[PDB]
DNA sequence: AGCGTGGGAGT
DNA sequence: TACTCCCACGC
């Protein structure tokens, strides 16, 4: 099921597809192909400088479906955590 | 709350 | 492979 094994000393981690182990690697070797124009913080993945690029921009694309709540949230994470709230 | 950081998955 | 999206842990 999880063919692709991390070799890293003491690290047993194990992956479906070769593109999820080489992105796990980027937490051993520190490597980090991306970089915030605004702040110049850098990540490993493409997805994290996009979620943190909201941080600059203010845009928020999650909306609460709850009729009559307006609330909006920059991930998706975050509006789960506030779905879950309404929900008891 | 706000978000760095992470795996699992669709494509 | 890479881009993208989801949900999640932990602060
Ligand atoms: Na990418
Ligand atoms: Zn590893
Ligand atoms: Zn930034
Ligand atoms: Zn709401």
């Amino acid at each position: 099921e999880k063919p692709y094994q991390c070799d890293f000393k003491d690290c047993e981690r194990r992956f479906s597809r070769s593109d999820q182990l080489k992105r796990h690697q980027r937490r051993h070797t520190g490597v980090k192909p991306f970089q915030c124009k605004t702040c110049q913080r850098k990540f490993s993945r493409s997805d994290h400088l996009k979620t943190h690029t909201r941080t600059h921009t203010g845009e928020k694309p999650f909306s609460c479906r709850w009729p009559s709540c307006q609330k909006k949230f920059a991930r998706s994470d975050e509006l789960v955590r506030h779905h879950n709230m309404h929900q008891r």
